């Protein structure tokens, strides 16, 4: 289950950074201009790594020299080097990952080749036993909401994504369990976002003097009870924005034990002290940082993740 | 611009049908198998029609005989089959479609596979030049959500998808306009959704004992205004749900001629006459009326779309 997945390797990595793995247009632009130019360097170290051998989609394709893909195969470049970008990322800056989290909207705008290249990524998380999080913030009515979760449950064997419940808590039935095969999944609901006009419903509307986050969050746990996910080590968790510091403290008092996921620090303007600090739990794969394109833009990613790694592991000893 | 493509098409075909296309794997199997049994008759249907030639994807396995996908390109039948079902509707239904709307989910959980038939699915539909809407709920921080906007106006070329703004009203800025090209793009936005326990959030959250979908309503059509979409013939729609009588109504008047994009008919057990009569506007196209596996999953889907075709026209008749 997850909650054991995660336990384990927060044991063994002893930090709750989540590297957040968002590759636009111009990453892979700068990433295929810098091999370019620098005799393919880091793609030779992704060729050299252990499990790129097991990688379902195109293996052939990535598998292959840099310099034949320019000159062979002019169709599936972008594939070959979007691809090989998030190897790099993540041959570079795992050892400080207690999980990665994909955002979903940055591999479907090119059409299928990103799906191909997502599902490839997930492939390799799996083979490193990388706890991964879907940032799909999906929601729908029942029947169609059982789309995602074969999407993301069964076709990337993801460990847990985002949820958007506003259309009604109800869709987790049909996300957070199948009945057909009996499985539990892990997701985390959208609590509290970074939007900078989030308050407008997540605080402004309310229902007996309680702020609509917080009814949110209180849906989410009766439905998690009502799953039984628990037992089976699973969960559902909040999203809660780093910059939310007061709804952070309430809720972590109050839901003593449950996920937190936090975006915003670095790209988006933060405190980390502050964010780890309200959200804080001895158990701290409860509260996962997320750092993405603090790291993902970061000319040296290696050194960026180990700077925030050193800095999140100080803030803990507390 | 979508406003000037949806008021065109009402004209030739004087409906506010809108037939949903979210095949399932079952629609899958069940077409394959059917055409299997049957000479390959629908298929052999699809490649006589003019506009085939204009998908992207994969053409070369598209336009070949059916006979040679069993015996050879095994590996791609799925994708095939899928796609050819995806033509047999739009070519037996769109006769009587004012919009045909996708559900995104119904083309990811398979893989890319999916993505490719749906990008051949909006070529088609572009082709015909039947206007398009992407149900996909699409819900971020402004950064992340420009790339939906590329997928959808851009590698797909919708005229309009369905947006979640819970997480903040200005995400429509990333989606509906696009500074860089000066573009401007269609959104309906989710007001009152048909699940059974919709109520909870939007009904149940309130502030100064305005419902949410209230403040939600408003908050969607300030940002319309803000943006200019009017002036460039574009929109900022609602989605609810045919079974939301009394909020259909006040959408309706408070927000007199918006746009309306009600699924629930059909499947969802609906009261056409009802929903439609509540939401009426004389520039129907402003009352979208979804029927999704009403007719998706009728044995004659022709006649399932022309059944509902014909009974919204009649409904249109008594509200004059
Ligand atoms: O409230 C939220 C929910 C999700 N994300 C997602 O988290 C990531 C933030 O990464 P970054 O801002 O560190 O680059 C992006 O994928 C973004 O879509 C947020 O930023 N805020
Ligand atoms: O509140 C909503 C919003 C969207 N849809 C979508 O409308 C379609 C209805 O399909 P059907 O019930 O007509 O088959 C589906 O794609 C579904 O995801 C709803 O049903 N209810």
């Amino acid at each position: 289950g997850f909650k054991v997945k995660l336990e384990k390797r927060r044991n063994a990595i002893n930090t709750c950074l989540c590297i957040g793995l968002d590759p636009d247009e111009k990453d892979i632009e700068n990433f295929m201009k810098n091999e370019k130019e620098n005799n393919y360097n880091n793609i030779k170290k992704n060729l050299k790594e252990k499990y790129i051998n097991n990688v379902s989609i195109k293996k052939d394709i990535l598998l292959k020299a840099p310099d034949n893909i320019i000159r062979e195969e002019k169709s599936e470049e972008f594939f070959y080097f979007f691809n090989h970008f998030c190897f790099y990322i993540i041959n570079e800056t795992n050892k400080y990952a207690l999980t990665f989290k994909m955002n979903f909207a940055f591999y479907i705008p090119y059409g299928s080749v990103g799906i191909d290249v997502l599902k490839n990524v997930f492939d390799y998380l799996y083979e490193l036993n990388i706890p991964t999080i879907l940032d799909m913030k999906i929601n729908d009515i029942g029947n169609t909401v059982k789309n995602y979760r074969k999407f993301i449950f069964e076709y990337l064997k993801s460990d847990s994504c985002t949820v958007n419940i506003y259309m009604g808590t109800n869709m987790l039935k049909d996300i957070c369990y199948d009945e057909e095969k009996n499985k539990y999944y892990s997701a985390f609901v959208l609590v509290k976002t970074t939007n900078p006009d989030s308050a407008i419903f997540q605080k402004n509307l309310s229902l007996d003097n309680k702020q609509a986050y917080v009814i949110m969050a209180q849906e989410a746990l009766n439905m998690s009870s009502y799953l039984n996910l628990e037992q089976n080590n699973e969960f559902i968790g909040f999203v809660v924005g780093a910059n939310s510091y007061d709804e952070m403290n309430y809720i972590r008092t109050y839901f003593p034990n449950c996920y937190i996921l936090s975006p915003g620090i670095g790209a988006q303007n933060g405190d980390l002290h502050k964010t780890l600090t309200n959200g804080y739990h001895k158990s701290y794969e409860k509260i996962l940082i997320n750092i993405g394109r603090a790291i993902t833009k970061n000319p040296y990613p290696q050194k960026a993740a180990q700077m925030y790694y050193d800095q999140i592991n100080a803030i803990l000893k507390q």
